[PDB]
């Protein structure tokens, strides 16, 4: 039930790409008929070692993640002896958070953006019950399943932390947009479970700006401001910090900048940030 026989997936077109990996909608169509069920598969765009290693780590990590909250593991396709394929996902047809908000803009008031950062939340506080830190937490990363319901998915960079230990450090630098890294991370290349937190402070950022480009984390960099990263570190040191979005209710603002606190350790957990977003949107 959970192997898919790659002759049944039929391709259909992109969702995405990065981080060595493309997104296909795919029908798994074993009656050849087109009346099959739509999926999401994810697979490497070209072979690599490290980029396979990397990708079993993924599929691992996803199979055994269950949650109300996060993208839904189907299965796998195999390509010789054990090596995985093709990682088979349930298919969500209204696509990221960061599409769905610019397209939705006016019809989705400040209770319905509370309660998909209340969500969000739920879906990370069970992430870090399983020592998982995702290292790419961002509105494109996240999926829209209904008006009313949003999941977490892109497991690419994600990393379970040993029971002894809980933060990582990477050696090569990252990949992804700068202005959602912790500084620890763009500083030292540390990621916990509280460099997340400070990524969902920029998730709610993007939520309460709609993901309007004209107040995008670079448009603000760009007006706020030696290389970029080097600079941009060097105003998180300073204090300065993304301003409150048009119309923000000031407590979701009071939010962000915890999240923002610049030492780990002084940053709300999960845990603590659930009660209040839903106090907030009741
Ligand atoms: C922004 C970007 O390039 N991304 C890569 C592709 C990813 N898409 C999905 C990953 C895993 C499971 C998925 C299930 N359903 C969907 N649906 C969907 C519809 N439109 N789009 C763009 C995505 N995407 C998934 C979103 C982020
Ligand atoms: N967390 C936060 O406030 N980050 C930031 C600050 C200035 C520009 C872009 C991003």
């Amino acid at each position: 039930p959970t192997i898919f026989e790659e002759r049944h997936l039929k391709y259909i077109s992109q969702l995405g790409k990065g981080n060595f990996g493309s997104v296909e909608l795919c029908r798994y169509d074993p009656l050849g008929d087109n009346t099959g069920a739509l999926v999401a598969v994810k697979q490497l765009q070209h072979s690599g070692p490290d980029q396979q290693r990397d990708f079993q780590r993924e599929i691992q990590i996803l199979k055994a993640l269950h949650s109300d909250f996060i993208v839904k593991y189907r299965g796998v396709s195999y390509g010789p002896g054990r090596q995985s394929l093709r990682l088979v996902m349930e298919y969500l047809p209204s696509g990221c958070l960061r599409d769905f908000l610019q397209r939705h803009r006016a019809r989705l008031d400040a209770s319905r953006l509370l309660l998909y950062s209340s969500q969000i939340c739920k879906g990370m506080e069970y992430l870090g019950s399983r020592r998982c830190v995702h290292r790419d937490l961002a509105a494109r990363n996240i999926l829209v399943e209904s008006e009313a319901h949003v999941k977490i998915a892109d497991f690419g960079l994600a990393k379970l932390l040993p029971l002894d230990k809980d933060y990582y450090v990477v050696r090569e630098p990252g990949q992804s947009p700068i202005f959602w890294y912790a500084p620890e991370s763009l500083s030292d290349n540390i990621f916990s479970r509280q460099s997340d937190v400070w990524s969902f402070g920029v998730v709610l950022y993007e939520l309460f700006t709609y993901c309007d480009k004209s107040c995008s984390p670079s448009a603000e960099f760009l007006r706020m401001m030696v290389p970029a990263l080097s600079r941009l570190l060097e105003l998180l040191e300073e204090g300065q910090r993304l301003p409150a979005p048009p119309a923000c209710p000031a407590e979701v603002h009071e939010l962000m900048k915890l999240c923002w606190a610049p030492s780990p350790q002084d940053r709300p957990s999960f845990s603590a940030l659930g009660p209040q977003l839903d106090m907030l949107w009741s």
